[PDB]
């Protein structure tokens, strides 16, 4: 029946929201009102999902509630991490898109930002496991969710990123990561865990969810004792350089994935070899643009608002190819560059800059259209 | 001890709110964050205000609020006027900025959409009166505001006028003037009249104003009976082709009056002869730019957002003269017709366009120093 034999999931970065978990007005992440990604994909034939994970958590929550976003069942973030953290070890429970997902039926991988880096250690999960839950139930018994085990591959088709900050951004090491923003977000968690809300920001599992009979004054109280306050399980680390490098470090090629990353920029050179944001870089990122364009190291400067473009070519240090728009993007095992979108800021990807009349609806369709023929590709070649 | 000798009054358009009466967040009318008319002014030695009149209400309401707003007193609408339409005859009360006001001690008036029209009226009530007032009066004793008696000459030295709609706008006679637009307006006046507001948006003459213990629903059912809901007595009918033109019909040239005009262009011609908006025109005004630049009349499509070119010139059926950035601005009795304003929509004249980064303060500085000097000019040549 569908055009694609194995299903799409498009999986969001930090601070998106989507389906129904999207506040009562807030934009549709995947294309924004110029391509409704989701509505117009199914419209012409192809099977594709919206992932929902956390909008703020660590990179390592965010993977693990993937799999059971696609699989089905009850998050399990493993007993040795939520030990180490001080977080709950179960989440929140999914109905799971693919029940049946299993060696042998596959799935392609789009990510937005972070979402780049959640699909890459999901993928990690299913080939190795996680060596800390492999040993914690080895020594206490228990049970040990599957995710965590290894041994389960030809599950992932392909990984596909798009402005993902794969080696990290500047704009959290130096806004976003500090004590300061850190607070707002955290605040901004707390409030939306009250009695009376809907809208679940991806932190419940550090405490932030006020129960019924709570007042308001205990839940503050309740919840200041949190480790999410001190924390580095959580997003804004995970975007820093560093903790970008960490997920490097413990990540490797599987050769049966079709890999590809795009990548926009939306910066101009200043006459002092500095760079700044373009007239029509959506205007909430004019500062972040500005943090990284004056990196002291040149090579860092060239950015989408809020992602460097050495950040989203590839991961630093994993093979990659320079490939064009042209040619079958078709190679297993490595990296494939595709070039640069000339003027395309980091949002211009999922089309919610409705201020940029530049980035048309039709030009948006094309570019997700042309994504689909890439994975149509991978399909027929295996 | 001023600079200037006749105090300089600004005089905001329809949707505008000053000073004390703005809400909590919302833009600084007169220069937004690039230029800050009023204390920059005052910093420089000038004598300068910011009028604060009805931002819903007609030409007629606003001008007699003007009125007030700069000799003292409570607002009298004129007997006649309050029965014809079937509002309040008495209003606000005002301090006063000039309580000793009178043939002699003239002040300056500039005026921006809007604003414009509501300086010219004032003048001619000062100068012929009111007729229907005089014959009310003549009628049935009682009082008669001196702004309705006539003969007041020598009052206002100069009226400049900033995209002033002195022949209406098409955004009007299309949008802000139709029957459910109307009906979002003053269903949003009924909500600020209720008992928690500290905020009047200038139709509290109609009923909108909420009594200390009569609950929302009786107040719905009571201001339902108000004759604002079908009236002309208001801004968006004033605004439109006719309503503008009506004022038109009934102002004259006042041969000691320096008259000034300003005009923003923010459209260009598409490939069908029509107008659109450019890139930067504040995005609130991409519909409302579409509608004029669409016209069916060539002459009518220019436009800066929200008034057509052929509208901010001059009003059609009064004497003008093009001239150029240079010349002293110093005719008496004949409207002075600046050069346009390339690249300025509707709202760059005073400043809140905080998306468009083409339009920076120093620029605005020297625009509104201009005005000074000319202003400054008509002083030295009495
Ligand atoms: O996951 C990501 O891709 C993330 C890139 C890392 C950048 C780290 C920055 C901390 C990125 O999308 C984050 C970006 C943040 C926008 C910043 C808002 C600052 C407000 C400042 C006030 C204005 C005056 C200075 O997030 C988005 O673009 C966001 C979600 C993306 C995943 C698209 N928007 C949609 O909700
Ligand atoms: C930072 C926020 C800026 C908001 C600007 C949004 C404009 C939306 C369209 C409103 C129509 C325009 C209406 C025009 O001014 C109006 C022109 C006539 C237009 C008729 C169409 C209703 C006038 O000159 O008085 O209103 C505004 O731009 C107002 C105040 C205006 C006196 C400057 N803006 C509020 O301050
Ligand atoms: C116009 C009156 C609305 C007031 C109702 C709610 C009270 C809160 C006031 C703040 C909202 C003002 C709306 C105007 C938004 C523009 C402000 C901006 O440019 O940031
Ligand atoms: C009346 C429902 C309130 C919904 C909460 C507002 C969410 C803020 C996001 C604003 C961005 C936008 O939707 O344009
Ligand atoms: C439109 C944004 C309003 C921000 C107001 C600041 C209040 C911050 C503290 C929030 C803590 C909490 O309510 O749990
Ligand atoms: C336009 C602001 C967004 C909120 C929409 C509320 C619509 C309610 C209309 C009735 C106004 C009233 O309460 O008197
Ligand atoms: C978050 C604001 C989005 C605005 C989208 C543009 C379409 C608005 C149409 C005219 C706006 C108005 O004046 O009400
Ligand atoms: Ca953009
Ligand atoms: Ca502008």
């Amino acid at each position: 029946q569908p055009l694609n034999k194995y299903p799409v999931v498009f999986v969001h970065g930090f601070l998106g929201l989507v389906g129904d978990n999207a506040p009562a007005l807030y934009p549709n992440y995947w294309g924004g009102n110029k391509f409704k990604v989701i509505e117009e994909l199914r419209k012409q034939g192809y099977n594709v999902h919206q992932a929902s994970v956390s909008a703020f958590g660590s990179n390592y929550d965010r993977a693990v509630q993937l799999y059971y976003y696609i699989k089905g069942g009850r998050v399990d973030y493993g007993a040795a991490h939520a030990a180490k953290y001080g977080h709950e070890r179960y989440g929140k429970t999914y109905k799971g898109i693919m029940p049946n997902w299993e060696p042998g039926k596959k799935v392609h991988l789009v990510g937005h930002s972070m979402g780049g880096q959640t699909i890459r250690l999901m993928e990690e999960f299913l080939r190795n496991g996680n060596k800390e839950e492999i040993a914690y139930h080895q020594a206490h018994g228990g049970e040990i969710s599957p995710l965590f085990t290894g041994g389960h591959n030809n599950m992932v088709a392909s990984i596909t990123t798009l402005a993902t900050p794969h080696n990290g951004s500047q704009a959290a090491d130096k806004f976003g990561n500090t004590e300061a923003v850190r607070k707002i977000m955290f605040a901004l968690n707390r409030f939306m865990g009250n009695k009376y809300s809907n809208i679940d920001l991806g932190l419940t599992q550090w405490g932030f969810k006020q129960l019924p009979n709570e007042s308001y004054i205990d839940y503050i109280k309740r919840v200041s004792k949190s480790k999410i306050w001190t924390s580095d399980d959580n997003a804004a680390y995970d975007l820093t350089l560093d903790g970008s490098a960490k997920l490097n470090n413990m990540t490797s090629m599987n050769p049966n994935i079709t890999y590809t990353t795009y990548t926009g920029v939306s910066s101009h050179t200043g006459p002092l070899g500095y760079e700044n944001p373009d007239l029509g870089t959506f205007f909430l990122m004019d500062t972040t643009s500005r943090i990284i364009g004056h990196d002291a190291r040149e090579e860092w400067r060239k950015n989408d608002g809020v992602v460097p473009v050495i950040s989203s070519l590839h991961p630093s240090n994993q093979p990659f190819v320079n490939v064009t728009n042209n040619e079958p993007a078709t190679r297993r095992g490595i990296w494939q560059v595709k070039p640069i979108l000339q003027g395309w800021d980091h949002v211009d990807f999922i089309g919610v800059d409705f201020l940029d009349f530049k980035r048309k609806g039709s030009e948006l369709a094309n570019f997700y259209i042309g994504i689909i023929n890439d994975l149509l590709s991978v399909e027929a070649t295996e």
